[PDB]
């Protein structure tokens, strides 16, 4: 991997599931001027992994005021994050969202951030704090079976800004 | 940038620590095999965000006792440094008595195999690292300098591994 603290997060380029339903090809060095949380989960259609994207999704209006771009992403197709978004969490799925949905098919994002499970194939759960000049600030990385924490997150992208600030 | 590798057996060491009781001990990770372990670096001694944290762990430290879990800390400085912070009144900004050993990683290796080494300044990064009872990596959290942990965050991942550990 090449995420190290202190230094520019890797770079992406790839296809996401938009807010509004549809795909569009996204970059990390989009969101320059932002804060952003970079987060995977290890793939769709399973029972932890949504419980983390709708906890972020529902508390998107959090990070806005903190002008910070939440963003999940799994090496899983964009066609299956489409089909997730439009099932019903009622019925399983994601529902609507307010954050984007990267796909990372060829595994190459996972490489980059340090977090690819190799032997199977999939991302550990890995959460990416990255300030608003791209720079890398915070690195979480899970095990499988244990999930994040939407709380603790706004914790941390309101401490760097704060510390951000002392000059 | 380290040996840290979830799901793989942690970077063992062996390091002087100064223990709660005020000595010197040479420990080792493999020391605390059979229980979790928390094993975090804060960048340098007498220090004014690294305080907080050691602070709170070790107030709290019969709360990871509960959960059969060893908290450790530890730092680039010598051990000598670490107990003189230690033996610093807490109103003069002294650590003040401990319930968690302190590491001194003096020759930087531990950071380094960890991959939390800020190579430019030979300190740690705010790396903390859960280690299960059998030695395995469980979870790998790394701050930049100026921002600190939480103890209720490093409680939750704890017992929360500990519950899937048994049924998952
Ligand atoms: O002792 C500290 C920081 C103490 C501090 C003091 C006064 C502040 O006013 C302050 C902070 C906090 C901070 O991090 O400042 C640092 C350094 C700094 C201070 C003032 C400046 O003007 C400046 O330019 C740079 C930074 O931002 O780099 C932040 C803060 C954080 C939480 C709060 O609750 C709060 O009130 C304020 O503001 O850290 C070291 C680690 C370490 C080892 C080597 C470094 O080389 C190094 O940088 C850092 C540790 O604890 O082991």
């Amino acid at each position: 991997g090449n995420a190290k603290i202190g230094h520019p997060a890797p770079n992406f380029k790839a296809t996401a599931v938009m807010p509004d339903g549809q795909f569009k090809d996204i970059s990390l060095s989009d969101y320059k001027g932002k804060y952003v949380v970079f987060f995977f989960y290890p793939l769709d259609f399973t029972f932890v992994s949504p419980t983390e994207i709708i906890a972020f999704s529902d508390r998107a209006e959090e990070f806005k005021k903190l002008n910070c771009q939440v963003i999940g992403a799994s090496v899983d197709s964009h066609f299956s994050h489409l089909a997730w978004v439009n099932t019903p969490k009622k019925q399983g799925g994601l529902g609507p969202m307010n954050i984007p949905l990267v796909s990372d098919p060829k595994r190459t994002i996972a490489q980059d951030y340090g977090v690819l499970k190799a032997d199977e194939g999939i991302s550990f759960r890995g959460l990416f704090i990255i300030d608003d000049k791209g720079i890398l600030r915070q690195i979480t990385v899970n095990d499988l079976p244990v999930g994040r924490s939407v709380d603790e997150t706004l914790r941390l992208v309101q401490a760097f800004q704060f510390t951000d600030k002392h000059g």
